[PDB]
């Protein structure tokens, strides 16, 4: 009796999933020949390659959890192997006598490299490997191939591309296992009946004391029930308008499916099929780029062109990036880091991020700007680093993507258009109520001047029980200056790099 293996690492979920859906038809179209293991291997490798926060750890450990749940309702199990894929493959080939292995690609180059290896050596053992491309509506290698050997590096050269490729269909959930026994215990197994079951939060969150919030439980259970939820308003839906949408509401004014998306818990593929049942019903709807489906178009687009340049995250050896002599200011990194530049709306929504893991897609422009083009002059590699360790939804190719657009290194060139960290939250959020929650010590500043405190009297400041300098830093630069030297910057840059 060998055993077929379906390996999780995204697509942590049952629905569409045609590479786990394939394992369980297989063993249910040929019974009493197949064990069937469903593995997620919690790879150290990882962890010299990205940076993980404490809110992401218990994401990944609440969706490991649910998939663990839910694969139990098919009469089986998720096996959570520790160690490095390398060596854990060779040995469970062997000790499981593994036929099959499938998979849902990446793109991600960690996992192309892993990816490879694990293929030369499941062609030397003689398993057959299935790759499914479901982490994507569209597979960027055909969309490369499509447009001539090069990624479209605009949205709508992009969406004129994929106009013309076919939906993928989009599966169920798999059949229950019909007679099945439990899997042998194998070498690891036998001395310790625990070897594989889903870690705990202790295992997983070393800095529990960093845990914010439990507001978006992991899981592919959460992720669709979250999706019912958010399409139960269809005019919202189908009238969405991204960019008119508020970074600074107290409660998100989006759908918050990206940490869903960005772990599979959640096929976008499924996502975008409902997504046309109500644009359907809804003559009066948006369109591309704003539109919901816009979004995850957004979402395509960039894992395309991510697809085609493994230094995607790299300004050095960047394909599409312009080079730009990004100063080193530690001091200025670290306060905008811990959210403590002075600017309240700036520092507001640097603390939404430590403690909830998820910010509005303009307050990320917002902190991006200031620390990039706009203000600090600081590479934007180094907001990408923190964003990748504090976001739930931290995604290779999105976060990279959307830095160098915010930055004017690719796809955006209208530098000249800065956000003012004073301004740009009044007009959602005239009163400041996101400043005061986010920012308690200036809780008792008017709505007059909590986006500029320092236009407060020093009397008033000691009324408001929160002296600048004592309670609350004061700005690390001054906004007016700043911005305008680095459009000079940005523009002697913009003139270099058109002469090479
Ligand atoms: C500096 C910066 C860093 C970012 N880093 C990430 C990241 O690491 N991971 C991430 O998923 N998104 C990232 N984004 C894009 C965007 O901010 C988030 O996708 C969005 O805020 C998620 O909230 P939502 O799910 O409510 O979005 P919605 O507006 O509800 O959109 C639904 C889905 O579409 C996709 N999407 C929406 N906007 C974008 C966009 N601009 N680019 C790409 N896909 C998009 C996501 O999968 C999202 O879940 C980043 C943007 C900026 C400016």
């Amino acid at each position: 009796r060998s055993t077929l293996v379906h390996w999780f690492r995204k697509g942590l979920r049952l629905h569409d999933n045609p590479a786990l859906s394939h394992i369980f038809t297989a063993a249910n179209a040929a019974p009493g020949r197949y064990f069937v293991r469903p593995i997620f291997i919690l790879d150290p490798g990882i962890l010299d390659w990205m940076q993980v926060g404490a809110n992401r750890w218990r994401f990944l450990q609440q969706t490991l959890e649910d998939l663990d749940n839910q694969l139990r309702k098919l009469n089986s199990r998720l096996f959570v192997v520790r160690g490095k894929p390398a060596e854990v493959f060779p040995r469970i080939f062997k000790s499981w006598r593994v036929e099959m292995l499938t998979f849902e690609t990446d793109i991600e180059p960690y996992s192309v490299t892993r990816d490879a290896a694990v293929q030369k050596l499941a062609k030397a053992e003689g398993v057959r490997v299935e790759t499914h491309c479901s982490h994507t509506i569209y597979n960027p290698e055909l969309v490369i191939a499509k447009n001539l050997g090069k990624a479209p590096i605009t949205y709508q050269k992009f969406l004129g591309i994929v106009e013309q490729l076919k939906v993928p269909k989009v599966l169920g959930v798999p059949e229950k296992l019909k007679n099945m026994p439990t899997p042998p215990k194998d070498e690891v197994e036998q001395k310790d009946s625990a070897a594989y079951d889903c870690p705990t939060m202790k295992q997983l969150v070393k800095r529990p004391e960093e845990l914010g919030p439990n507001k978006f439980p992991g899981g592919e259970t959460e992720a669709l029930r979250r999706m019912e939820e958010s399409l139960k308003d269809e005019i919202w839906v189908a009238r969405f308008e991204k960019p008119n949408t508020a970074p600074n509401s107290l409660e998100p004014s989006t759908t918050v499916l990206s940490p869903y998306l960005k772990f599979g818990c959640l096929s976008a593929r499924l996502f975008n099929q409902k997504l046309k049942e109500i644009i359907k019903r809804q003559p009066k709807h948006s369109q591309p780029p704003v539109s919901l489906i816009g979004q995850l178009m957004w979402r395509e687009f960039y894992y395309t062109v991510a697809a085609a340049e493994p230094n995607f995250d790299r300004m050095l050896g960047n394909v599409y990036c312009m080079q730009i002599p990004w100063q080193e200011h530690p001091d200025h990194l670290e306060a905008w880091t811990h959210g403590r530049t002075g600017y309240p709306f700036i520092d507001a929504i640097m603390r939404q991020l430590r403690q909830e893991g998820w910010i509005h897609h303009l307050a990320r422009h917002a902190v991006a700007c200031f620390l990039t083009r706009g203000d600090l002059w600081i590479s934007w590699e180094e907001g990408q680093r923190v964003f990748e360790q504090l976001l739930l939804d931290q995604d290779w190719a999105l976060n990279a993507g959307n830095w160098m657009w915010l930055s004017a290194s690719a796809f955006f060139h209208q530098y000249f258009r800065v956000y003012s960290p004073v301004a740009f939250g009044k007009k959602t959020d005239p009163q400041g109520h996101y400043i005061r929650k986010y920012v308690p010590e200036l809780s008792k500043y008017p709505a007059g001047c909590i986006y500029e405190p320092w236009k407060a009297s020093l009397v008033d400041q000691r009324a408001y029980g929160c002296v600048l300098g004592t309670d609350y830093p004061h700005r690390i630069v001054k906004h007016e200056v700043v911005h305008k030297e680095n459009i000079k910057r940005m523009g002697a840059a913009y003139k270099v790099n058109r002469e090479v």
